[PDB]
């Protein structure tokens, strides 16, 4: 089945065509990207294109304490035939600034390296809060 | 990488054991499992359980017009530690009537069956429209 990434005891346990990419995010999070205990995950933001190795790279980029992205999934197909298979990722944040602020993450990352896709984001509510709290 | 659910033009072509699931929706759903080009999909439901095998049922139970669900996906380790895989699978809709229509429509079953277990669900919305519609 499935299995989702792992987390990072230290930098160097992230793959390495992504650390370039983790590093950015952590300096860009910075605190926000850190666990806030009193925050209840409701809020994602789900990255979506046509590239699944660009998608794989930010799933394996965004891993923090407040910021946890899962692995690598896809939409289902919009008609009755197959389409090309749209890619997405979910980032699940801790909060509506967080998740806006993982949006500018990513938009400031393809900024940096217009080689890499622009990829297409839209920000995540659950109703309900995500069991991502650690006991 | 992973692969979206196959499409089903006929009732038959779903899984044989998640056969009894899908016809069930089919008939509760009824109306609300058409598909509605005026209401764009804003709006999913996340089912998350221990249990990849429900949620594999699931996935290919919630197949319609209307109603589209996701592969079979994970959610990320809640600590720095390794954790207890909690599977997720997203079931996508146009909109909150139909998504919290689709979130009964497991609880319907659940308690007509004994066997399969009790999933969490969380109604999911999205602001940006995800490209679940004909080109």
């Amino acid at each position: 089945y499935q299995q989702p990434p792992v987390p990072y005891r230290q930098i160097d346990d992230c793959p390495a065509k992504a650390r370039p990419q983790h590093i950015f995010y952590r300096r860009f999070l910075g605190k926000d990207g850190r666990r806030d205990p009193k925050c209840q995950w409701k809020f994602a933001v789900i990255f979506w294109g046509n590239d699944p190795y660009g998608l794989k790279k930010l799933s394996q980029a965004f891993q923090f304490g407040g910021v946890k992205a899962g692995p690598v999934s896809c939409l289902p197909h919009p008609g009755p035939d197959q389409s090309p298979i749209t890619y997405c990722v979910y980032v699940y944040c801790q909060n509506k600034d967080t998740s806006k602020k993982v949006q500018m993450a990513r938009l400031a990352w393809e900024a940096s390296h217009p080689l890499a896709g622009n990829l297409q984001s839209s920000i995540v509510k659950f109703k309900k809060p995500l069991p991502l709290t650690q006991p």
